[PDB]
């Protein structure tokens, strides 16, 4: 397929492997499900981007790690900081603010999938973030965690991505798929 070669030639390689594992991983293909491959590859890829902004040891990042490695990492952080093990695996932890992150991207609106999101959760301590491919962004008590000028490169990011798709004509089912 088209998509498969764009996410290919779009994304850099580690995150690829990294998409492609996690994917089959949770009974997925990523030659088939093409739309849930570039949407894989999207949240890695900003997740790692959120992660370098800030200092140089300030979030610990758990997605992309194996799924009893990551939650290996959540338990050694909970007993060291003293935080409740989150149900649902996050995203991250900022060891500045002392907390899990769940980093969401989403097709459908700031509002909906912060909804989606915090009504998931249902324990109100994990702090949610939510990034959209419209450069608009949302998280928990207003507070967005990094300065402005990194959030900006995220939005830019999607953005290009966005319309690298549309030029493809992958944009229309890549929308109508979430
Ligand atoms: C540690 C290693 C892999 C890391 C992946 C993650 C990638 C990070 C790399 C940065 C630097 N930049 C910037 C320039 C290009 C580049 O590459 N970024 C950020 C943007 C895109 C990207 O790629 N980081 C961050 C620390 C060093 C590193 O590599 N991962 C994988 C999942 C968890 C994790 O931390 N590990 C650990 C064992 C297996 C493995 O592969
Ligand atoms: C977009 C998506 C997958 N929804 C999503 N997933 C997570 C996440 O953490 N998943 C933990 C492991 N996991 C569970 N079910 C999974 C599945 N079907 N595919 C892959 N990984 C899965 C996010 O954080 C996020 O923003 N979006
Ligand atoms: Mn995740
Ligand atoms: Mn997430």
């Amino acid at each position: 397929s088209h998509m498969e070669d764009f996410v290919r030639q779009c994304f850099n390689p580690m995150i690829v492997e990294l998409a492609e594992k996690a994917m089959k991983e949770y009974g997925e293909d990523p030659k088939i499900e093409t739309n849930k491959f570039a949407a894989t590859c999207t949240h890695l890829e900003v997740c790692f981007m959120y992660s370098d902004g800030g200092s140089k040891h300030r979030f610990e990042i758990i997605e992309g790690r194996d799924r009893i490695m990551a939650w290996t990492v959540v338990n050694s952080i909970c007993n060291t900081t003293g935080v409740e093990k989150p149900k649902f695996l996050p995203d991250l932890y900022d060891y500045k603010e002392n907390r899990f992150i769940e980093i969401g991207v989403t097709r459908r609106e700031v509002h909906i999938y912060y909804l989606e999101k915090a009504n998931k959760i249902k324990s109100e301590k994990t702090h949610i973030h939510i990034f959209s491919f419209t450069g608009e962004e949302m998280a928990t008590k207003a507070d967005y965690t990094l300065d402005e000028e990194s959030r900006a490169r995220i939005k830019t990011r999607l953005f290009t991505i966005r319309q690298e798709m549309a030029s493809r004509s992958l944009w229309d089912s890549f929308r109508q798929s979430e």
